[PDB]
């Protein structure tokens, strides 16, 4: 099984006491747990997420974790990418308790569990 | 006479039975036919086809038409970048019966008429 | 695919800048564009029209443009000869922004958009 | 660090897809990517969970999680169990969407994420 | 004292009589007088925005003048990427009378002064 | 072009930080970078303003900035003043947050920005 973790603008600032490498730690580590593959995504641009979400429909991968930031108030251009993929399950992640445009076209939500969102998500796509 | 086609976000997942390449090479065909130049575009970025629009203007483009994609909805952006080239004539398309934000810069609305809606514009744009 | 094109009266007055020779050039080039044969017709009269739509079903066309002018207002005979080829395809045109009574036995009407709504008709009969 | 994983009564009959160790196997897998140590423990006896509760505060285990089963909505003697150890932090976990009488003896609840819950609290409680 | 002045999408088009490189000239001009060191960015990419203040914290630039144009009214990946470098102080600023997202995370605002609306925000750091 | 700066009474016991002979400084050293001459007079004397004033008009000045102090709020004589040279363009500026005799006799006013205020009026005259 291969997993996608998408991070949108402003995650790789987590810490600015666990920053971002310390989640992609824990995130890899896990993975190798529940015997999976992950490859782990941030970027800042909105058009880089859409493009790495539609790699990810030419790529085979089996479900994806997304954390938009922002974007899940107001985009909805990635709103309408994640409904272009409806082929592959995706669940989405909130780290603190943050209405939303990305979620009635994901199959779950996970909010305000910290860092530990993630491992959650990972569990549901495996289930 | 020299026309621009600007295509928005998620509008190269067409058909994901006609697909962007037939919508491409419709476009390109009816060109030869209306004795035009055509120029056709896609970008997932927002800021790619701010780039493009302040392309045209240096480029001595007779017309454009365009298609936002979700941006029609939100992005304030493209909006002023469709406001500072008023010297250019511009239609908005929407192959989908889809408030919109970009309508009122342009000098026409195409909507719901399919893949036909780009070959209505290039009309009115000869007109 | 074979494609055929029905206007109405009055329409060879167009220009009297374009005029109805402009038209029938653009309708001649974008069939080329689209890969389509067409053919181009116009009468003044009511039983031409009929004549013509009846040949039609014997002469295997895939899809019909039609502009009836003003007979779309008052010819319920124009309207149960479309409803009597029931099998073909049609889409209704109207050049300038005109209840009507040839409307209800065609598959779309494409209203406002100038010479460019033949365009968009052809579209939507190849799509 | 060393963590306590508790499973009240009937938790072992899980499946009658996925059964019980199945479970075991994915908090074990974790366990070693978040780079901890784990106890994993159930009983269908009462008196056996406040036990291995009494036996972790001797023990000095760093954290709890716990899915007490139906004892969360009638055993006073449990939750008094887990105030007697306001010292260690547990989080609460339920499988499925489950009033509560150990809740607020507790650092947090985890409800309805399935088999990943478990997941989510190990990750709680490394932050 | 090093200063950061950051320009967003559609400014470069300015006077499309006083243009952008006025604009530019009339800033370095001032820094001088000033006796500060001044950066002068533009992008149309919201993204390049977000990543030229993420590199700003790692710089120790002083403080930051940002005239974020259309993005002032929906970007809320923008606002939470100035509420991610608090350190900073930062002055927003308006050539034209323009309510505002990005707006209570600044620690001012300089608004429909024209060009000179740069050179007060300048002067209000420095103080 | 040239540049006339008046201050008003107690205006040169500002910071009894940042004092009189600061702002000075600050007005000189922009001069340079907008490429303007500028000459800066101060007086306690209602009287010796008129007569600056009237000399300004003599001297062809292409530009006043102007702070009364506390004249602002009864000189009508400064404000007639001001009124008899209406050939040539004037910015009231405040420095803190101070209704107003001698503001619609000026082409605009500049209020709470600090001593940026003034290097705003000088942006405003070249523009």
């Amino acid at each position: 099984m291969k997993i996608l973790v998408i991070n949108g603008p402003n995650i790789n600032f987590l810490g600015i006491p666990l920053n971002y490498d310390d989640l992609v730690e824990m995130i890899k580590g896990t993975a190798k747990g529940l015997k999976v593959k992950v490859e782990v995504f941030q970027s800042n641009h909105e058009g880089a997420i859409i493009d790495k979400l539609q790699e990810a429909y030419y790529n085979d991968v089996d479900g994806i974790v997304i954390n938009p930031g922002a974007f899940t108030h107001y985009s909805y251009a990635v709103r309408d990418a994640l409904a272009s993929i409806a082929a592959i399950p995706k669940i989405e992640v909130h780290i603190s308790n943050v209405t939303s445009v990305t979620v009635p076209v994901c199959q779950g939500e996970v909010v305000g569990l910290g860092l530990g969102g993630y491992l959650a998500a990972m569990g549901m796509l495996v289930e």
